[PDB]
């Protein structure tokens, strides 16, 4: 690849009419297509010394007896701008020569317009290593030979910013560093494979509902590049025993081919792909990936933002895209502060079989610094079939028992699970999760329009406080029945809008919604009050109410106090048809509980079309302590004389024994 | 045009102080700013032969008596690999010159550098047919001019993965076939137009809504390219009687231009538009179509993913973009199994005048192979004005196909309209649908956040069973009351939460919800119970209920036995202000029904500010069957004695008649 | 500061064995790889003069005594159109030198081959200005250098369709006009800013709260382009007291670096960015703005879709991306019609502290014609922390001067802002607005799934009448009490839903909801009767109801008429616990109000487990008008006889005084 010729240096100037050097010749260098004898048309001429300094010298340069440019009798190297007009005069004023444009004398005059007519790019097929192709690049790069690599190849992009375009395969095990790539790049169409074929478990059925026994997981274990992920540390908690049953070789594998962009600003990655691959941005500011298409995951998170080293990061996004498999969280954010701008977050993501989370905003002190995420935005994202919380949006789940937290506010300032992360959550969906579905804890944010369904574990494990929720929909969750209820919540919340009651009714404890420390309104379903625990259930906005009782022979409305009893109401109100169905008449029974039994005390209105309201009486003599409301009479009986009598408390307040009726 | 200048390629070396050649001298070139005599500082030197042989030579280059470098008696051209320091020694051994930094680029062999330095792309202005450009392409292909085609351009890309950029027409009627494309190819900006102006109808009124006649339908026929679409087989079944009226060339119209892709992996098409154009992938897997520039539809469907032959459809997406018009379904998917990964379907879309559907998986068997689809997701899709079903997500029709459906769950395992589709539906939107804006059949789907407003056609035809349904918001559908049912589910699903009724539409007052077979909850709106027909309308997860009355002098809470009467209530609780309002005094009546008339039988408390309990009695002598509660007395009047008697059912079970009151 | 060396361009030809020039020698120029001494192989040779003129010359080129080519004595420069082989002979005919390929390739074939092979593009560095580059462009225009422009400079394109991969910075002060772009032209990676930094006001502090005092606003005055915004005319009205605190320099200037396109069709601008940016689109159809790179804004509109010049606009979208600080409304819309496609949309946009609004429409006549906007779409778009209204989708408009519109329809004919336009709205959000979360007027609109949440200003302020809204949520807005309410409708609308109160409603101060003529329905939350004030609220579509208590000794099914009282009771069914809590027995009282105080008159059932309905009686003589129902009786107390008597109305309807209870 020799490109530079060993030409004669220190150029020789020769007379135009004899083979003689122009001794004491005058040279003028000036603007293109201008006369350089006039001083206003001249351009600077610099000498270049032993140490690289460029020093401007006077314009008429002296040609000596040999034909070369001397400054003070000593040879020099004169250097000027690319285009100039040169004029050589002899010592007697005769014009030796006049070149109007030196650049128009190069042998290849097609090179100029050929350079300024086409578009620059370089192909990997013509170069041995990727460093040579990266160095030779100016505008774009083309990957068309499948490149083998290992763990440790760094390639520098010289500060120049390009449009990387990839159209082939990358193979090899290890990490490939992209460094010093400028503001505003594009990297499109990456593919990422590995050499060896690791062992991945198969923890779901042929009918795709989850399989929970560790022995069958070990039975379905096979070496492949798809249809499974290698087990992780959290799967050991998820699957007990599976640590011992699995043979030791498939434990703690680190077979990862990954591409890491090391502290680059504003690099966009488009349509990322590659099975069991890894893609991570380290310290990247305003760098996002844009509709990555179905890459299978390995050990490293397929979408990773790692901002731990150096300054806090901001602007990292995951726009659209869909990712498949992955032993850890597919999209893991690390130490991102969105600022008042509300930067950072995910858009339109689809996740599938993420080892931990479709998105993991990392929680607590991770490594030597914090890992929390602030002011991020999450909307229109879907997680299907994960192992843990598809939107794990909490920052202080279990860790940091100490009152302080490194590089962050202490617990003494803001308490555990109760933090101003201030994320933006909307329109998110979880389906088919094995473990918990949505985990999130903080203070002062507002979450809305969650949809979690068909969850083997508890579809909602919320642990926040002072957080308002609207149009939430956790339906058909906890279906394997790990937990006694669908949704756990620790601190206080104020839900405005929810729906419950699914195809598989919960039977773990006969308790659907358990927020006894929290205030919930808008609960939808025929679910019994004994299966509900709240701190406040007051749908205090309802207007004119009418009750439909479809499929029940009597119309039922229940008024319940849970201080007295749970499964039993303080009072019930039924309407029953007076006679056979279609009678056109129906008496109204209003009953209350007495002696741990409902329907023991009841009043009847128009009992079998009697045009009268029933008035009960005390089976014994009415006691003075039984009735204490003045100006009222309590009826009672005397079986000895077989007649009604009244214990009358006058409006004055005294007790009189009058005779209601005589035989 | 000047293209190559005559110059001498042989360099000439001369003395420093005289005009004489360096006779039999030596030249050492080495690293920048180093003495080149040491072998450690020496850089390689290559003889560049007349063909480009590049044969390496030893370091001290020998100069001739003419000042030119020689090797084996012949003149040579020496090329090196980088900038060098030159040291020129006279034959005696004296330093002619030393220069620390010199670099002059080789002015020849530019063809090699051009092939290594630019981006390859072929243009149609340089080739007569598309197949020539296909054969000549290696990296890109630019449609710069307007291409005619016939039905059946078979074009082969030979397996090279390309990016087919487009900047002009694809005009013609029929099909264009792109064959043998590598994984990851791209098409962008392709736009087509049929050569012949077709006969299109105007099945809508320019001041909103559709046409429901036959006279004006034929009166609005025009030959155009926009503002109208082609009649189909199933337009006469929506506009009764056109079949004997249209032009014969209009019926069975072939006027369509299509983009047909056959058996290739991972080929995306971007921002494709077209007048009377449709894009049909045939047997293609892992392909998508990122947005669109509003193509105008033709006879065939606009977006058509078809996979009957060979394996099923997988990874087959529609992301973004809007479409206009079309005789058949806008987005159709045939025989697509998304696998366990659930890869396939629409993520965001916008449809107008979607002649058969915004999205439709064709149902049953076509040809000799079933057309059923598996794991198809549908998010963020907005359709407006579909002539037919808004999203035909079903897989089985009403007419019974061959029993034991091949390649599916057989009719012995799973009956008609009873299939697990395992689909995901969320954030839908409908406006102006003359068709049934949503319709699907299956077993155990989980539909969420559909929303259907302002449709001349029926709101919903849901033919699944025991599924999950959520927040259907039916808003003035059936403006002029075509059919009876707006929302109708044929199974035992749970439609948790809904909303009905816009300004005025039920069917004409007369039973929207024809769903007496599903356990529904969360319903709200301005829909009458006589118009509600559900299996079990019980929202019993409620709490302390508030009843705020606006526009009512009274306050009402009703509980109804509908089988007694659809329009009449069984019982009620009313708060009625005695005399005039503003008193601060309103009495409470607990009321039943007797003889199909409300407010005939009741108990009243503070009635007309009486401070007591108003209770009626039997007008004539009460019988022993009207009172059926022990330890309770029913009052009644005796007109013969003009007094009160009381039938007192004792707790012992006996009845005694006592004079309740007599002066 | 210099790149090329000062070399002698003129060729000198010397002998190959001795240092003597080829005196009076011959140069023969022929075809590639042949013997040029044959006249048949000889190619044309041309003298190239200084000024560029060519003169075809006879072939045997004379070399004079100085070794330079001369024709008429004077030195010349010989050039050929194609590659050549050269043979240099001495005066005696001995061949001095032969070369068979001067450039080792022939550029005359290779020009055609490279024209056919490579991709076309011009660069900005090769040309001084942008107009000459645009005239010389064919397909692509790479902007590889920062370009200094000035306001109002116009660059034409001649109608060529090009992609402009805007690649470096692009700076200047004012508007830059682009014209004459064909369909499919694309701009990508562009970046605006200007030289002069403005005076910017910073009315927000760390506490996530805004500064409302004018001196507090002026005390945050910076010289910057980001983290602030330029004061305008509207901030005079918005900020009371700001009209005199600012210095004279800080108001009245207009800085906006805008890339404005003029009378173009189908031009997309991808991945736009820029500090203090601006993008004005004029006379545009089918255009888009695909994504964005959060361009901070300037004085003028930052996405200003205008169609003033020509006809009405059609199809101008903003897809995805995001945006940041600005001085006026983020998206303007001027004079665009949607036809029937509802064309003109903003989708997935997350604007942020726009100076006035994230999206808004204009009104009146501005410039040269009217400036209204009908039939647009706004889906999934989000504006967080604006200053004025969150979305101004107000197309029927609220012009404070005379209501009739110029060149349009009246308002005295068309009720307070009436025009059926049917803009589509779904999944919109506002947070932290100082204006309002929603503003739009229309008849027949259908608006769904809005979640306005946590704004300093009011939740909404409508201007519609007869338009339907569904799943509406407003949460915890209006902390400063910007309006007198949180949600307002200024007409007769139907609001199918409202989910209120997260933590606060005003300061708890009254008038939470306003609807003087509008019917609302289906509301749920902690809202109270004193907070609700609508025209109507009737929820008749629901089913069976249950009263549930938690931590209370009471269960209250409570009916209140607001004609009677706001906080007092009109009637209720209370249920309390007999004796101590947890006894298993509970009593129930049907209570009414007597004397503007609750529980003054009631019936008590199971009072102290007596199983009896307590009957209060009139303490005085029961008057004739106290009881009026036939076949009834009213008890009363006689103090003179201290006895319980009864006024009995016979079933015929006549009164009689009898003795109820007396010993």
């Amino acid at each position: 690849t020799a490109n530079v010729v060993v030409s004669n240096p220190r150029p020789i100037f020769t007379e135009s009419r004899s083979f003689k050097a122009v001794a004491n010749g005058k040279i003028y260098i000036g603007q293109i297509d201008t006369d350089p004898v006039n001083p206003a048309n001249q351009i600077p001429v610099y000498i270049e010394n032993e140490d690289g300094s460029h020093v401007q010298i006077t314009q008429p340069l002296i040609i000596n007896a040999a034909g070369k440019i001397v400054y003070n009798g000593q040879l020099v190297k004169i250097v000027t701008v690319q285009g100039h007009s040169m004029a050589i005069y002899d010592a007697n004023g005769s014009q030796v020569d006049y070149i109007a444009n030196v650049l128009k004398y190069d042998p290849d005059q097609y090179s100029i317009e050929a350079d300024k007519k086409f578009k620059y790019s370089v192909k990997l097929s013509d170069y041995p290593t990727l460093q040579d192709a990266a160095s030779a690049a100016v505008d774009g790069l083309l990957i068309d030979r499948d490149y083998n690599f290992y763990g440790g190849e760094t390639v520098d992009f010289g500060g120049k910013v390009l449009t990387i375009e990839c159209k082939a395969k990358f193979i090899g095990d290890g990490n490939l560093i992209f460094t010093k790539l400028g503001k505003g790049s594009r990297i499109a169409g990456v593919f990422m494979e590995s050499t060896t074929t690791p062992w991945v478990i198969k923890p779901w059925t042929d009918d795709n509902q989850w399989l929970t026994d560790a022995a069958a997981v070990v039975a379905t274990l096979k070496q492949s590049k798809t249809d499974g992920y290698q087990p992780t540390v959290s799967d050991y908690v998820k699957f007990p025993g599976i640590e011992t049953l699995l043979p030791p070789n498939a434990k703690g594998q680190n077979i990862t081919s990954t591409l890491e962009i090391r502290e680059c600003i504003g690099v966009e990655v488009h349509r990322a792909s590659g099975l069991m691959a890894g893609f991570l941005f380290r310290g990247c500011h305003f760098c996002k990936m844009v509709d990555a298409n179905n890459p299978s995951g390995g050990k490293d998170g397929i979408i990773t933002f790692e901002n731990l080293s150096g300054d806090w990061g901001k602007g990292n996004y995951v726009i659209g895209g869909r990712t498949s498999y992955g032993s850890v969280s597919s999209a893991q954010f690390l130490r991102n502060n969105g600022g008042f701008e509300r930067d950072g977050g995910v858009i339109g993501f689809t996740s599938y079989r993420a080892g931990e989370s479709g998105v993991k905003t990392w929680q607590g002190t991770v490594g030597s610094t914090t890992s929390r995420n602030y002011n991020l935005q999450f909307r229109d994202s879907v997680v299907i079939y994960p192992v843990w919380d598809g939107f794990d949006l909490g920052a202080d789940t279990d860790m940091n028992p100490e009152l302080d937290r490194p590089g962050d506010y202490p617990i003494t300032q803001y308490p555990l699970h109760q933090l101003p992360l201030n994320h933006l959550i909307d329109n998110l969906l979880v389906r088919g999760a094995l473990g918990v579905g949505f985990g999130m804890d903080g203070k002062g944010m507002y979450v809305s329009n969650i949809t979690v369904e068909d969850c083997a574990g508890s579809g909602a494990y919320l642990l926040t406080h002072e957080s308002v929720f609207t149009n939430i929909a956790i339906i058909d969750t906890n279906t394997k029945d790990f937990q006694a209820n669908q949704i756990y919540i620790s601190g206080a919340c104020r839900v405005n809008g929810l729906r419950l009651i699914g195809i598989r009714s919960t039977d773990g404890q006969g308790l659907t919604i358990d927020a006894p420390n929290s205030t919930v309104s808008g609960i939808t379903g025929m679910v019994d009050p004994s299966r509900i625990n709240v701190a406040n259930l007051a749908e205090e906005g309802l207007g004119n109410i009418r009750a439909n009782s479809f499929g029940y022979d009597s119309a039922a409305i229940k008024l319940r106090i849970h201080k007295l009893s749970k499964t039993l109401d303080s009072g019930a109100l039924y309407s029953h048809i007076n006679g056979g169905a279609g009678s056109g008449s129906a008496y109204t029974q209003l009953t209350a509980i007495s002696g741990s039994t409902p329907d023991a005390v009841s009043l009847k209105v128009n009992h079998k079309d009697c045009r009268g309201a029933e008035i009960p009486f005390v089976p014994d003599i009415a006691s003075d302590d039984f009735i204490k409301d003045s100006s009222c009479f309590l009826p009672y009986w005397e079986n000895n004389s077989t007649s009604l009598k009244a214990l009358v408390k006058k409006p004055n307040g005294e007790l009189v024994r009058l005779t209601l009726a005589t035989l």
